[PDB]
């Protein structure tokens, strides 16, 4: 079944967040990052993001299965937990690394105020 073929390319996006939740925080991670580089043809590297962080070696095999299916690269990553268990933050210093233009436009979505952040430079 590796490097085969297969339909089922959908997403959304919009000036409006219809994913704003908590694990899975709005577009400016994973509904941008899954719907702009799914059409990704080197330019910004669907694996670029994955490559990166380097989760796992055999992880580049279902990066091209499911990139007909919405993108692997980063959405495989992201789902890899439970939605996308990951920060805007976090993906943010990836992002500047390949250097994702379009990514750090939607990015600003998330917001600078009232985010689900903690210092977590407390013990006890």
């Amino acid at each position: 079944s590796e490097f085969g073929s297969m339909a089922g390319n959908c997403g959304a996006r919009g000036a409006l967040s219809a994913h704003t939740l908590l694990f899975d925080l709005p577009p400016a991670l994973l509904g941008e990052l899954c719907a702009v580089l799914d059409s990704c043809d080197g330019a910004l590297g669907w694996r670029g993001l994955a490559e990166r962080l380097s989760s796992s070696w055999l992880d580049v095999d279902h990066i091209e299965k499911e990139v007909d299916q919405g993108k692997s690269g980063t959405r495989e990553l992201l789902w890899s937990w439970a939605q996308k268990n990951k920060t805007i933050g976090d993906l943010l210093q990836v992002l500047q690394e390949m250097g994702h233009r379009r990514a750090i436009h939607l990015i600003t979505n998330y917001g600078a105020v009232l985010s689900p952040s903690e210092k977590s430079y407390q013990e006890g």
